């Protein structure tokens, strides 16, 4: 297990995400599956050119799954994937600007439910999470578990788990306030009001 600090901007982004006192915190969900749908529109249009990056798996669609046993709510794509460079350096760097902008933004009267326009809504997960693991598998690289409770680092390993084939896990260890998102009738609620038209299957799964 390898453990890095976040760039300073980036960690400076976390500590406004968890400190600000901010009620619309469900936009999270938002951000997530319109990740997923990217990743999913990218891997579709290389596949274009190169059928065999298909090989990993054909179907292209998301999944919700709440577990109230483990208090996580997993958001599942069959996307893309990032690879350990996007990980460890690449994602950040590009987050690096985003989050300049957007925290510039915000004190000019713009409010946390925007920070997806700014590129960097994947940090909104902390909005409801103590703690957040994805695990992720690119088609030219190994899967990858990375992991971080904020506090300025982050952890990534080779996961050994149960392979994905291709594609991206979220998994949300939700905070102990924060465990109405685990319930059907919340997320159905929320996928509903803020992503209604997204291109792919969402399967919300009961538990
Ligand atoms: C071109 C590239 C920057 N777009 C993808 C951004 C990274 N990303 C994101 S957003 C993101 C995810 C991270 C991350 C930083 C970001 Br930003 O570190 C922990 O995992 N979600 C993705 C997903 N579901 N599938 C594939 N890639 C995802």
């Amino acid at each position: 297990v390898e453990t890095f600090a976040f760039q300073a901007e980036i960690a400076q982004l976390m500590s406004l995400i968890i400190n600000t006192f901010y009620s619309n915190k469900e936009i999270f969900l938002r951000e997530l599956i319109s990740n997923s749908s990217d990743a999913l529109d990218k891997i579709r249009y290389e596949s274009l050119t190169d059928p065999s990056k298909l090989d990993s798996g054909k179907e292209l669609h998301i999944n919700l799954i709440p577990n109230k046993q483990d208090r996580t709510l997993t958001i599942v794509d069959t996307g893309i994937g990032m690879t350990k460079a996007d990980l460890i350096n690449n994602l950040g760097t590009i987050a690096k600007s985003g989050t300049k902008a957007f925290m510039e933004a915000l004190q000019a009267g713009a409010d946390i439910s925007m920070i997806g326009q700014f590129g960097v809504g994947f940090y909104s997960a902390y909005l409801v999470a103590e703690k957040v693991t994805v695990i992720t598998k690119h088609n030219d690289d190994e899967q990858y578990a990375w992991e971080s409770s904020a506090g300025g680092s982050f952890t990534v390993r080779t996961d050994t788990g149960e392979p994905m084939g291709r594609g991206t896990k979220v998994i949300l260890h939700l905070k102990e306030d924060q465990t109405e998102y685990l319930e059907e009738r919340r997320i159905k609620e929320i996928v509903k009001k803020h992503s209604q038209f997204i291109g792919y299957p969402i399967t919300l799964f009961v538990e």
